């Protein structure tokens, strides 16, 4: 099962803790509307914790839940948090996606042009 | 054969982080622990965190993670659901000990009442 | 299969919210460099949430992701968060560690002698 999801950010909190500006311990909490071919197919919610920030690369531990009609999909990542694609591990899901594994690649994170490419093994 | 369990839940310690804009909005967070009992005897405890991913006046959505500790092992659950007084169902994603390789669901009823319960179906 | 990783704290944020000092709702966010025999073999990142604090025991829900070349390892714990050794559950991984389970014991946490001892099944 594959899916190309267009991601429209719904709400986002970019929490600046600690030292002003992006640094270890900051965190983003967010929700998105998911679409395919211009039709909404579901939504998601997630949190990213900035575990390591250098000027070239802010590293995040991210947790994401996707809600689709057939069920939910759970993913997690420890990756650079940039526009370059990064791949989250799909650890499971519910409904049609129970006991699923696979990968979710995030492109253009935290921009209007964000997309997910899902590859599920089930 | 699926196993069910009915746990009575008493909130132990709780922090409601009102981050971001004061008042309920995206990015707020609850961190909590509970005492678990059955038939009037403590059987374990839990700890968890909820993140408000989307807040509108009609529906505050939370991503929640929960760990239950029993003598027989741990149980892990997660949800992305409205964070209201209505019952909501979490996915059991795994566990330890007796609950190693567990899957299933956990329904939370009466949240933030004295009669809060978890109803588990483990497969 | 066992594995012992030496752990060097890289960046750490200790968020003291609410009442000063450890109490429910505080959180630590961290990254580490992982090494074996003095050579870096990967890195990790994690977050701990203080779920219950009494004078005797600061309980944390911790999530950890270890990144090695062969794959990632996911662990989580609900345990006391002291200098004493504590054991995390390995819930999964990627690559070589896909479908991994087991336990990860953290000793010497946040000291120069921190180590992870993994038992993967
Ligand atoms: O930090 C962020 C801000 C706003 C939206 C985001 N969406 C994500 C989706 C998958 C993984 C990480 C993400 N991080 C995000
Ligand atoms: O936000 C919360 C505050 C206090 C206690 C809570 N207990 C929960 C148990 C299962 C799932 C979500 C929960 N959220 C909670
Ligand atoms: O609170 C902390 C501060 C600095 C480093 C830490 N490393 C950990 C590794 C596994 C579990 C919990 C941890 N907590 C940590
Ligand atoms: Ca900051
Ligand atoms: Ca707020
Ligand atoms: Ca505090």
């Amino acid at each position: 099962v594959t899916m190309t999801l267009d991601v429209k950010n719904d709400q986002v909190a970019k929490h600046d803790f600690g030292k002003p500006g992006m640094d270890v311990g900051d965190m983003d909490i967010f929700s998105d509307i998911l679409s395919v071919d211009g039709k909404q197919v579901g939504y998601d919610g997630g949190a990213c914790f900035f575990t390591n920030v250098t000027p070239d690369n802010p590293m995040t531990y991210c947790e994401l839940t996707i809600h689709l009609d057939a069920g939910e999909i759970f993913a997690r990542s420890l990756t650079p948090h940039t526009l370059a694609p990064f791949t989250m591990a799909i650890t499971g899901g519910t409904g049609e996606y129970a006991n699923s594994k696979g990968e979710l690649t995030v492109s253009g994170v935290a921009t209007p042009d964000e997309k997910y490419e899902l590859k599920l093994t089930k």
